[PDB]
């Protein structure tokens, strides 16, 4: 006549030729004949309800009626995250296959396969800040986690894949945006470095935002010798 | 028995072959026994008084007086003014080679010839904070007289007889010391701009921070390595 949903309920069978019909919080339910399960219904609440369904009357008759007011708790054999493209949202809800996601995870494992930021990616630390940096992925699952989230405008100048020339950050090429106009550092390395008493005045040189300076100083006059779009490092005696 | 000596007396003689004694304001008389000269008194208050005395009795008789008892003004061809060093210097008291001399001469108003500042000679404004500047001297004169007192050290750096670098003012070689370590102006256009496909520079010695005109052309700043400051150039 009624019946309730043991606190880990797994597999229903409505009694013949009749038909379960679920009114539910989300699609948790799995169903074969006069049969269903209840696959991960986690945190679900709501009915089964086995009604017959003569054809001619075309009305309905519940005849029993499996009932869940109460969030049901966890399982085993139900995974509690997802994958939204290449991000792990914990599913509040579900559900191998019925997460019902609603954020990202935050992060505090170990062996970080590799961190993504600004669009281009990085195993190895050389040249950010901080190598925990922005969405990265651990060694065993596909998805990026949460870590935290740094400006992509380091300091008056901006990383972007929209950008006006190409710097190389880690061992790794990525391209920038000037944001500004002021003297200010490029987080950065130079990307290619073209070149040109015993022979007068010699120099090597890079492409650049305007007034900013990638490290190191003038060698010699020991400052950052910029002009244009362009730095300069030059040796003579 | 007294005498007041004209404005202008300049001769005087004791009787008796009589020594005349010269009690005065300075020393400005010459004496020749029963005689004497007053050379270029100006200013002088005092007495001679023709003193005589007796071989045989003991006695000392002052037999006339020349008393001046106002100061003698300014006489005829007596220079009060002379030259101490290359200096132009006023007289105090008396005229030639009698001058007490006093304080030195400022520039009235002249054609000044040439000034000397901070140990060098200058005739032309070229370069100078401004001119006739220092202490100058006028073509009828031969002596230097005051005209201004500038410091010569121009925003830390000072223009010197000695060390450590020659730079020039003007037309004139001048040589300087560095008073700080701080950036700053030179006072003066550098010696010698010694020089040096390709990219090129010429550069100079200086004093630690500081810097000639002009900036360079390219990277428009003074680029000063530690003693020299450099000029580039490239395609
Ligand atoms: C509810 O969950 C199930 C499982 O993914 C979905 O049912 C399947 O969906 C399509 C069309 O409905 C069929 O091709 C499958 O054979 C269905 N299987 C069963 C047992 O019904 C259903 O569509 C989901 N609906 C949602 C999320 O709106
Ligand atoms: C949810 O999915 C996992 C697999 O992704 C299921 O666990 C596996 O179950 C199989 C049998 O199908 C076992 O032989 C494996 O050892 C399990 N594999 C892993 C990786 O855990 C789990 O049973 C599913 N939940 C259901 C069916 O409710
Ligand atoms: C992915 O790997 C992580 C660790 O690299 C595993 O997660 C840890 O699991 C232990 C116990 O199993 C917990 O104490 C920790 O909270 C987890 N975080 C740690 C220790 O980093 C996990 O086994 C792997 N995830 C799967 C199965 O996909
Ligand atoms: C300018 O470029 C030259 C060659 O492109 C640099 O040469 C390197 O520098 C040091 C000493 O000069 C050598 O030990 C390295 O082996 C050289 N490497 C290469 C790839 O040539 C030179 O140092 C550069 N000068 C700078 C940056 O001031
Ligand atoms: C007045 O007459 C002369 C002018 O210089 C001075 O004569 C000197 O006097 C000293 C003693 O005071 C003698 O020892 C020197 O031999 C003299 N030198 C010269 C060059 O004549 C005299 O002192 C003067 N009186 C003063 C300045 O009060
Ligand atoms: C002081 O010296 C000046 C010279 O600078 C004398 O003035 C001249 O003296 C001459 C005779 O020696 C006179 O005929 C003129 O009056 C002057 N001529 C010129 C060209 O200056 C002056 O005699 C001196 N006075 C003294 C010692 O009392
Ligand atoms: C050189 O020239 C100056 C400037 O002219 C002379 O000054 C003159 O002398 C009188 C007083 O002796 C001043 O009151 C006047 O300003 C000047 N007179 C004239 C006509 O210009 C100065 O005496 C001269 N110095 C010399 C001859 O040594
Ligand atoms: C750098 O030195 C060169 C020669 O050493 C100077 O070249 C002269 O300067 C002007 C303009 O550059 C040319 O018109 C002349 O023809 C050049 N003359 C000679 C003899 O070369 C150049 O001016 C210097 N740049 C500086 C000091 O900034
Ligand atoms: O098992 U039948 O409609
Ligand atoms: O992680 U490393 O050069
Ligand atoms: O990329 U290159 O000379
Ligand atoms: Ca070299
Ligand atoms: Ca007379
Ligand atoms: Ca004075
Ligand atoms: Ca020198």
């Amino acid at each position: 006549d009624v019946v309730e949903m043991d606190d880990n309920f797994e597999f229903g069978l409505c009694p013949c030729d009749a038909k379960p019909i679920v009114r539910g919080k989300f699609n948790t339910t799995l169903l074969n004949g006069p049969a269903f399960q209840m696959v991960c219904p986690i945190g679900w609440t709501g009915t089964v309800s086995c009604t017959s369904f003569n054809m001619d009357t075309l009305a309905t008759t519940v005849v029993r009626t499996y009932r869940r007011s109460k969030p049901f708790p966890h399982r085993q054999g139900c995974i509690t995250q997802k994958n939204l493209g290449e991000d792990l949202h914990n599913c509040i809800l579900g559900g191998n296959w019925t997460c019902v996601p609603g954020d990202q995870l935050l992060y505090k494992g170990g062996s970080i396969e590799s961190c993504k930021w600004c669009g281009y990616q990085f195993k190895e630390s050389e040249g950010l800040p901080h190598y925990p940096i922005g969405k990265c992925k651990l060694e065993n699952e596909t998805g990026y986690r949460l870590v935290d989230s740094t400006s992509c405008n380091r300091e008056g100048v901006a990383i972007v894949p929209q950008g006006t020339l190409k710097c190389k950050i880690g061992k790794t090429t990525v391209q920038v945006i000037a944001m500004d106009t002021k003297l200010g550092p490029m987080p950065c390395r130079p990307y290619e470095i073209i070149s040109s008493e015993k022979t007068a005045c010699t120099f090597n040189y890079t492409k650049t935002l305007k007034n900013k300076y990638f490290e190191p100083r003038d060698s010699y006059f020991q400052q950052y010798m910029l002009k244009g779009e362009y730095q300069y490092w030059f040796d003579l005696e």
